[PDB]
This record gives C-alpha cells, sequence and structure tokens, in this order.
C-alpha cells in the first residue's frame, strides 16, 4: 500500500505514535516519507547483508527475521514480510521498540539526515487530525 500524507498521520495517530517518547507525529511521517516514500512493501538491502522493511524500513539485523541475515536478532518477534502488510500495526509496534531502545529516532538514517531539526510539523499541514 502507497499511503497519502495525511492518510498515514491518521493511521499512526490512531496508533498511539504521535507525541511517542517525545517524537511529535510530524517526526514520525517525515521519517516515513524518506524511508520508504510511503510505501508499506518498501524494502531494501544494506551493505552488512541485512535488509530494511516496510513504511519505516525496520532492519532486519536487529529486529526482524527475513530468513537470510545470519547472525541476526528478531528482537520485534516477527517475520520481516508481516512490516510490508497494508497493515501498519506490526511496523509501528516494532517502532516503539526500536525509539525507545537508546537513541530514539537516531536510529533511522532519513530522519537523523532529513527531519531531525526541521520544522516537521509541516508534514502534518492540512490534516484532519
Ligand atoms: N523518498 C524515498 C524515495 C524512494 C524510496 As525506495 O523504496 O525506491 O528505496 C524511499 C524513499
Ligand atoms: N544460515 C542462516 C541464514 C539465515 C538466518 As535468519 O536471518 O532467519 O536468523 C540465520 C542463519
Ligand atoms: N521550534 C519548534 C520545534 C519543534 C516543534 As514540534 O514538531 O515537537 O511540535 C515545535 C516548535
Ligand atoms: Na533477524
Amino acid at each position: 500500500k502507497v499511503f497519502g500524507r495525511c492518510e498515514l498521520a491518521a493511521a499512526m495517530k490512531r496508533h498511539g505514535l504521535d507525541n511517542y517518547r517525545g517524537y511529535s507525529l510530524g517526526n514520525w511521517v517525515c521519517a516515513a516519507k524518506f524511508e520508504s516514500n510511503f510505501n508499506t512493501q518498501a524494502t531494501n538491502r544494506n551493505t552488512d547483508g541485512s535488509t530494511d522493511y516496510g513504511i519505516l524500513q525496520i532492519n532486519s539485523r536487529w529486529w526482524c527475521n527475513d530468513g537470510r541475515t545470519p547472525g541476526s536478532r528478531n528482537l520485534c518477534n516477527i517475520p520481516c514480510s508481516a512490516l510490508l502488510s497494508s497493515d501498519i500495526t506490526a511496523s509501528v509496534n516494532c517502532a516503539k521498540k526500536i525509539v525507545s531502545d537508546g537513541n530514539g529516532m537516531n536510529a533511522w538514517v532519513a530522519w537523523r539526515n532529513r527531519c531531525k531539526g526541521t520544522d516537521v510539523q509541516a508534514w502534518i499541514r492540512g490534516c484532519r487530525l
């Protein structure tokens, strides 16, 4: 599924990401835009052999099991394919675990480089939430 901007903002809010760990909703919408282009089916291989999955490009080295990242943890206890669903529940639950992990949203390279410190409220302008 390719989400619309306000459509994703509504979904993330309904799942309690807004202000989760102090990160306002625009942070999560911005991250999703620059990690996946709002596409739940997005996958991208990393140099280390792991792969990033879904709307928030969750990594198989630590978070989900993709059957091919030898030496990996599956801390969200989920197959990585579950993170590609049109239903973002699994991605959201796993993201809440990641953002609690210690480095907060810095875990997401696109957020750090393209969202952090910017006017992220712009990402939810016009939405009815
Ligand atoms: N903004 C953005 C554009 C393209 C992609 As991709 O799913 O092609 O790696 C991901 C994010
Ligand atoms: N050889 C081997 C291949 C894949 C995995 As796994 O990414 O499912 O944990 C573990 C070991
Ligand atoms: N200056 C400023 C910085 C961030 C935010 As907000 O995205 O946490 O609502 C609001 C104002
Ligand atoms: Na894994």
